[PDB]
């Protein structure tokens, strides 16, 4: 639907603060200023790194139309685009930030109910992408945004068209990207969460990752994970892509674990850590998260 993607004028928005910058461009916290109005609406703005040609822009715009067409409570959707010399893209601002920073910031103060529910929601969002037959190619804890502590959303999918330590072996060797290679990255993403944001294969050169994987080496069991959870992660990292679980199977398996969370994650002081109440859930949703879930 063409109406799902707004073409913006440069006067409609202003960048206020950098959220971070890489080789992929700069992402700013911004304000949307509707023409004729006095309101300033917080948004996220992405400025690409290189200036692009009109023909390059058309291809960017074609993909932007697809990314604006996703409609799922656990997937972020692209909202708008501004076609200057460098292209700027607009999406909803998530004030809580990304899930990677969140688990590092709340290290050891996150209960098992949150961690397992995040795994369900990420798998639900990935299952939606598969049903829309869109391959993410860069699923990681940095690309899961926190709408509320109870509600996370996948972002940055489809943009790669390299995160070696998140990629399936077939992607490293043959640059093959499928939904099953997304399942591999999902397993690494869950490992990031269960380790509260540790770096996978920390200290190991990226050039050597393909070698250790062929020998059967995998990421180690997180201390808080029971073998039931680690076994699921290990199945995600099988060489045979068709033997890896499917996302809808991951939804079901983590859902049952989420209804008995202390049986599947061993966390010191779990019986203290705040579980979300209906009171806190109604307040969060009425305030900043009114979408259907
Ligand atoms: C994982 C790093 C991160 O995302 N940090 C933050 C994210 C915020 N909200 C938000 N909303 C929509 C889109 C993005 C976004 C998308 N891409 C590709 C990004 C790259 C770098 C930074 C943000 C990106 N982000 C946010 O709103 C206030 C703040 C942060 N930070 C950096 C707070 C610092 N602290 C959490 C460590
Ligand atoms: O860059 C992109 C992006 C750009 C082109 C094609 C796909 C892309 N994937 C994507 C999917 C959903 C979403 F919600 C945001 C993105 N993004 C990240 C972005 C966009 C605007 C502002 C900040 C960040």
């Amino acid at each position: 639907n063409q109406a799902l993607l707004r073409i913006l004028k440069e006067t409609e928005f202003k960048k206020i603060k950098v959220l971070g910058s890489g080789a992929f461009g700069t992402v700013y916290k911004g304000l949307w200023i509707p023409e004729g109005e006095k309101v300033k609406i917080p948004v996220a703005i992405k400025e690409l790194r290189e200036a692009t040609s009109p023909k390059a822009n058309k291809e960017i715009l074609d993909e932007a139309y697809v990314m604006a067409s996703v409609d799922n409570p656990h997937v972020c959707r692209l909202l708008g685009i501004c076609l200057t010399s460098t292209v700027q893209l607009i999406m909803q601002l998530m004030p809580f930030g990304c899930l990677l920073d969140y688990v590092r910031e709340h290290k050891d103060n996150i209960g098992s109910q949150y961690l397992l529910n995040w795994c369900v929601q990420i798998a639900k969002g990935m299952n939606y992408l598969e049903d829309r037959r869109l391959v993410h190619r860069d699923l990681a804890a940095r690309n899961v945004l926190v709408k509320t502590p109870q509600h996370v959303k996948i972002t940055d999918f489809g943009l790669a068209k390299v995160p070696i330590k998140w990629m399936a072996l077939e992607s490293i060797l043959h640059r093959i990207y499928t939904h099953q290679s997304d399942v591999w990255s999902y397993g690494v993403t869950v490992w990031e969460l269960m380790t509260f944001g540790s770096k996978p294969y920390d200290g190991i050169p990226a050039s050597e990752i393909s070698s250790i994987l062929e020998k059967g080496e995998r990421l180690p069991q997180p201390p808080i994970c029971t073998i039931d959870v680690y076994m699921i992660m290990r199945k995600c990292w099988m060489i045979d892509a068709d033997s890896r679980p499917k996302f809808r199977e991951l939804i079901i398996e983590f859902s049952k674990m989420a209804r008995d969370p202390q049986r599947y994650l061993v966390i010191q002081g779990d019986e203290r850590m705040h579980l979300p109440s209906p009171t806190d859930s109604n307040f969060y949703r009425a305030l900043m998260d009114e979408e259907d879930m």
